[PDB]
């Protein structure tokens, strides 16, 4: 449970940003929650740009993305050298964004998947190691820009 | 028909890349294929490049980018401004990565979906429309890094 | 509107159950529910039986049945002559369920597809014809058992 | 590897069948292919009924039904007392058909996943056990028409 979490979403998707915050909480995870705190309207970049500058100032260890379908927010903390945000729909995605990709923030579609998939998506993501080897040289290219 | 693609794969999606290629060529549509030309193993961001720099420069309309799950995809390409790519595993994702994000790449996992899902995935990317609306301001904040 | 439904599921997929049954009566469907009515450990096949013997009584247009993950309900209905239960994690399955297989029961799984897409479904489902052709011979094959 | 399997599939279905086929040949599982042994179009039903009486008969321990989008052989086959087949779309459905299903039949669609997900999907439904506890009386109901 020594892993830190910070999480966004934006309205459409705070449903299901405050049942996997809930989770991380009831197994002792540490969760920085930066909003949004109501289903008011607001524009998902914004909420990217915080959990994607607690992870380039290592004040997390793993971002969590959440809006409607993923999409908006896979764009939007993707356009950050350093970040690797994978939009997951089931386990075997976040085990391979881990693995292959070294993945630093999770991104989940909010409006499209159940909470306990998202579940089982969140503790493959924060379970699996990078392996490394091949997988290096292509995550250092991705930030050749 | 008269739409231009932009299309490249890793070597892990190269077979599926080739049929929607030859789906789209059998359509009439112009197609530019950047590569990669087998199955030797490359390095997706080398890829993602291409299809980039063809979008930013306006000589294709879409871009369509494969990798084994799409996510190495959906990270290189989401590194420049001016690129929404959008990781789409059925075809309601592409409509709203096009309707709501006016996306303009399509992102495919070649290891995960079926060709014919695919071909769906493909026709409601290129047929559906930017809503703009509420989500315009979303995603020129994509591009306020 | 003038569609009449039937519709049942077991404690793990109650709550989907009841956002899907609300969504129906918002649009003036006529929904039946036949429970389970809240989330205590009941057996999914007790609640597939009920919504069966209202389609196979012509007392329900079409049924919508929801486990965990679909697959006890998609097992359990189908064991009747007469019901094509159709389990659909996104709308493109609804609609071939609905064009190829004539489905008249669609499943749905409760704890893995988010409300909203499940409502894509939904509509889908509702909204499809059956094209007939070719496919009448094996919807009346699966019956000669 | 000694595990033996049923296998079919319809037209649509077959160049994944013969994917999955080989997969296995390749492991060194017996596997008995039911056919079809061409894209020539046949009705799934009637391969359905070859699988279903090998598990029946225990003559496989296993079977594994294709058609476009698994709609088809989940109906099929599950017209018979004592089969239990289904359809899973990624490997955590594969897991819990085993788990809580005691599945004997894992359906697959053939146009609608790729083939790397597919072995994933089978890998996980031929390792898994059965929990039994309180599904054992579940499944038992299903069986009670």
């Amino acid at each position: 449970h020594h892993v830190k979490i910070a999480i966004a979403s934006d309205h459409a998707a705070f449903e299901l940003k405050e049942k996997v915050k809930n989770y991380l909480l009831g197994k002792g995870i540490e969760v920085e929650d930066h909003g949004t705190y109501s289903e008011e309207s607001v524009d998902y970049p914004d909420y990217a740009k915080k959990v994607v500058q607690s992870i380039l100032s290592n004040e997390a260890d793993f971002g969590i993305l959440l809006c409607g379908t993923g999409l908006g927010m896979s764009i939007a903390a993707n356009r950050y050298r350093g970040i690797r945000a994978a939009l997951c729909l089931f386990p075997d995605m976040a085990r391979l964004a881990r693995s292959h990709n070294n993945a630093n923030i999770l991104v989940l579609p909010g409006r499209l998947i159940g909470a306990e998939l998202a579940f089982w998506i969140v503790d493959t993501f924060l379970s699996t190691p990078f392996d490394g080897g091949r997988h290096e040289r292509r995550i250092r290219k991705i930030d050749e820009v």
